[PDB]
């Protein structure tokens, strides 16, 4: 019965290694002036396998580009977060006639890639950018 | 400026206090033989405010009685977890025509009540109970 100590903001507990982790952190960013609410989500992706991280990211981008109606890529930036390889994508797509803007950062880690996703709109992105940037600039991956 | 250090299993980051936390930790307990896969989910509820914890828990029970078809309380347990007030509610309800067995623990904390929920069927509860129990017996709430 192998177990590992799992850390959350409010507690620690021992989780059996056999349990599948699908945890997701979700934060609602309040509306401000003209801008509506947005979301900032931290998710995990255990599917990298032994693929090079660049290839993992290319796969992620392909999926978005081929699956989201109205997809348009605005930015792709290779960046470094505390030694961890990372890629930021800014892209928009159209959901129910409305344009959504995503700023998504993939952060290489084992056993699972850590992804942060800001969901907003093209006009609201500059309004939420300062708060997004302050959170992302303070994100320190834990050693595995 | 106005932020707080937020801890997750894979990282730490500063989160603006204005952001609303909706985070969910999700664990799937593997199927085994005739027992199907169960889920163990950690959620947060910031609606207690300055109300007594007993009243908060009473409201949850009233919500369950009024909103969940087929709701039936098996057993309520008032317990202490490392000095934190907690209530375990074992109950069933009828979701989309079939019965589910829940073991749901509410743990008083600020700024948000920490909730753990085991979801299974009545037939599978005895199989999953040992691992659930053990996990919960290791849960240590983190000081605010």
């Amino acid at each position: 019965g192998h177990m590992t100590l799992y850390r959350l903001h409010e507690a620690d507990l021992e989780i059996p290694d056999a349990w599948q982790d699908q945890s997701i952190n979700i934060f609602k960013l309040p509306a401000s002036g003209p801008a509506r609410e947005a979301s900032f989500v931290i998710s995990r992706d255990a599917s990298q396998g032994d693929a090079p991280f660049a290839d993992y990211v290319a796969r992620q981008l392909e999926n978005a580009e081929k699956q989201l109606p109205g997809f348009k890529l605005h930015k792709r930036w290779d960046i470094n977060i505390h030694g961890h390889a990372a890629v930021l994508l800014d892209y928009q797509w159209q959901r129910e006639g409305r344009d959504l803007m995503l700023r998504q950062v993939f952060i290489e880690r084992r056993p699972a890639v850590l992804i942060t996703t800001l969901t907003t709109t093209p006009a609201d992105l500059p309004h939420h950018e300062p708060a997004w940037k302050q959170a992302m600039q303070t994100l320190v991956p834990r050693p595995t």
